[PDB]
């Protein structure tokens, strides 16, 4: 019964589901508690076809399952696969968005505000990630995870705020869809933005749906 389960559990149960939920604009990352049924019903989307589509990906081979992995290993993976990657992705995107906004300032399709939104996301992610790396992650490794409600609730409120920046970024770029007159820089930047969104959603999902609850439970 896929419809009755939370989006978070589904995204970590079946591979490429993250991308499927991304296709339907379903927030499995910060909204991972919500059931597929409730999320589908709010979008006016056909639940039965989504259940089927999941089975097609479900039967496909298993990747790494992080739900039962050691927390220290989840932490190390997050730092390297996600935090360090965001630290190099964002400065590049900011440079490209600066160029696209300038060069194409005359065009009605130019993503006005994109540079400013990427800049805000970079500044906020950087202080957020530093706190995780300096305090929350070490505290979990040193066995104080059951004591981490304070930082965790703050980290979760900041994940929601990052979620809102992503929505504004998606809206400014026509859901990251380049117009017909887009150039190579403009197209490659939109590919970078989609890659940043995919990574950031999987990053937030791993924190909200696995690391944080299991830490608090004393694992
Ligand atoms: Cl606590
Ligand atoms: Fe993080
Ligand atoms: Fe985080
Ligand atoms: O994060």
């Amino acid at each position: 019964a896929y419809r009755d389960q939370p989006l978070g559990e589904l995204a970590l149960s079946i591979p490429r589901a993250s991308a499927l939920f991304r296709k339907y604009d379903m927030d499995y990352a910060a909204g991972g508690k919500q059931t597929l049924a409730r999320a589908a019903a709010r979008k006016e989307l056909d639940v039965e076809v989504i259940e089927a589509e999941l089975a097609k990906l479900a039967e496909q081979p298993i990747e790494k399952d992080w739900r039962s992995a050691p927390l220290a290993e989840i932490i190390d993976h997050i730092i390297v696969r996600y935090h360090d990657r965001h630290r190099e992705q964002l400065p590049e995107l900011i440079l490209q968005a600066t160029k696209v906004e300038r060069v194409h300032a005359d065009k009605p399709s130019v993503p006005k505000g994109l540079t400013k939104y990427l800049t805000m996301l970079h500044e906020e992610l950087s202080s957020h990630m530093m706190k995780e790396e300096q305090i929350l992650f070490p505290m979990i490794k040193q066995g104080m995870g059951s004591q981490a409600m304070g930082p965790i609730s703050v980290m979760e409120s900041e994940h929601d705020e990052a979620g809102e920046l992503l929505e504004v970024i998606k809206h400014t770029t026509n859901n990251v869809t380049p117009p017909p007159e887009a150039c190579t820089t403009w197209k490659a930047m939109y590919n970078g933005i989609n890659e940043l969104i995919d990574d950031l959603m999987d990053h937030i999902s791993l924190e909200n749906n696995v690391l944080f609850p299991r830490a608090l439970a004393g694992e």
